[PDB]
């Protein structure tokens, strides 16, 4: 089995994406027989796509567990449901601010993940960690990136599961913040590498 | 030198108390030069007086931190100010909800902290760990304590530093709160017990 | 040109749901020559639909806004996506909890609401009036309407345009909550009504 | 009897403060026998003090309500304490970002609003207003406005009454921040303008 974990780099004016350093540090790493592959990815519209396609091709995983920053969110998110639309709330990476476009003209208005989301969950807090179903992912990179995955695996029969996990801010993100206005929550690193981790073995557990 | 630190135990149907945990794991360590001594506070009015004014004459400690549990909170929080009312908002843990009374008739509407508040904040964002300062400690046990900690120091001339630290849930008392609605912010348990040894370094390095 | 306005009964044990009051107040009212129908729905799995799909099929109306409550939410929002999937967070006004259901098996993932919903936001904006776009209607009995709704339209061909407008708690809903800590957010009754009457306005104007 | 009601200016970006426009629409009106007088403030340290003393001075009031808008917060708050400390988050309008100082040297460390308070909140609430008691005012302009009124109370022996009342933002100062993502709660004028005239009547009748 071939797991594959993506992860973003900073954006928003952000110093840093906690998810990157995830994806590096999951990369290499074997969960019993299993190979995990971890990559960043840019966020950017296009490249993106561009970057992960050719990912999906290179590595073909059985799952890809996509993970990103969710600023302001106070727990790890399960996303149940991948959007096909782009709506920007903010620039990407290269200013490019896309407006009530699809993602892919002509495919499905949404996919589910194929992730067993509530084992998933289940299985975090048995481990003491905060985790919840999120059922918008938004509609900047990171329901671009699940939607992809979700649409490859429609279309291509490969990964067999896809899903995306949004983490907190970790708390040294906070500081700079504390003289600004409110004050977001956040997560130690360490758990949310754990609560990367507790999907691929669960995604592992549930196939085959 | 004496360092004195108090947690609380388990209050509003709560299974735990981070702060009880913080005061057990501190109790009998040593911070450079000085004892710490740890103590676990009743949540109840009149009863927690009674042990915190025991406990005060006889280790008499050259300072005071005590520790409680801010719910929703999203990072460590210093208390500026103590002030001499109780208003619960819930009832204490023998069912006393005492309402509009002050703490210490005829004495002062408030207490400034005595710890070097702002060197305590800038020592915690260096060191990764997220907090500001809070205005009000609340009406409930948190500011009872800190209150009659303040007013001890003013009227027997010991401890010559006292203050107040509210750590926020960690992130195991958030589990069973996600099945029933909001997701209140949490921290790991390692980083709020750093979170109180620091205030103790620099509680110290201001003294003497 | 024909209208159907939906508002809900009280629910989760509050007193009151705004939007059964706005069904009432725009039931039989005309908007220029346009006919409204205004009909409360019960918050009720089953029975809502049986409810929604006979007044669809008697009125025929060309435009229908769904409207509902979303405790804790500052602003009217639109509804942008409705998700074929009921996991409802607490039971119906029946006991009711189902959980990872579709709603109509074999039907879309999901629907994207064919109301003008970015000139709905711009003009009740310009009326003075706090709205955003809402990628999530939650997966209770509000996403259950819309979807239903919306799977009507794209099936039997009317209402031509269907949607979703979320309301926050009004003021008197806060009252009672004081007490018990968090205090969520409100706005007055009249201004949520104008912010129902916006949509179908826009709706007509856009239509034909 | 005579009663003073101020409102600030715009600070902090805002092109309103809705407590100018309720400070001057109460302005010249009468409760019953007693004459209101409205003043708008400067959010300055030390012109605020300046226009502040001369107004009580020339006046004389057996009353005092200082209003004043909290951004973020989602009820009417009806401020306990004053305290004796500026720690201005911000700069005021002058550009002046004073830290850690006291407002008035020597004087005591918080004086309690004189004004009925719980009656306040219950008259309010009998209203259909949502309102709470708030423990902390800020530190900057409201706190520092709320302290001097009290101070000048206990000094001179006038006003009788004096406290401070917290507004949340009014809907269309909301419109410009949706685009800014976060959307903060609000409160409609109408009801903001009633809520101070509650303060006054209940306080006129409990001055015999």
């Amino acid at each position: 089995m071939k797991v594959l974990v993506t992860g973003f780099e900073p954006f928003g004016g952000e110093k840093i994406n906690p998810t990157e350093r995830i994806a590096k540090d999951l990369d290499g790493i074997k969960i019993g027989d299993a190979q995990v592959f971890g990559r960043v990815l840019p966020v950017v519209f296009g490249k993106a796509k561009e970057v992960l396609e050719k990912t999906l091709e290179e590595i073909k995983p059985d799952i890809a567990i996509h993970v990103g920053l969710a600023p302001g969110r106070s727990a790890i998110s399960i996303e149940r449901i991948a959007v096909n639309a782009i709506d920007a709330r903010i620039p990407d990476n290269e200013g490019k601010k896309i407006e009530d476009e699809p993602i892919v003209p002509g495919a499905p208005t949404a996919y589910f993940s194929t992730l067993p989301i509530k084992k998933i969950m289940k299985k975090l807090h048995e481990r003491g960690i905060p985790a919840y179903i999120s059922n918008s992912a938004g509609l900047y990179l990171s329901n671009y990136v699940m939607y992809l995955s979700l649409h490859h695996s429609a279309t291509k029969g490969y990964p067999k599961m896809s899903g995306f996990i949004h983490v907190p801010y970790i708390p040294e993100q906070i500081i700079d913040k504390i003289g600004k206005g409110q004050v977001p929550p956040s997560m130690s690193y360490e758990m949310e590498l754990e609560a990367v981790k507790v999907p691929i073995e669960v995604a592992l557990e549930e196939l085959l």
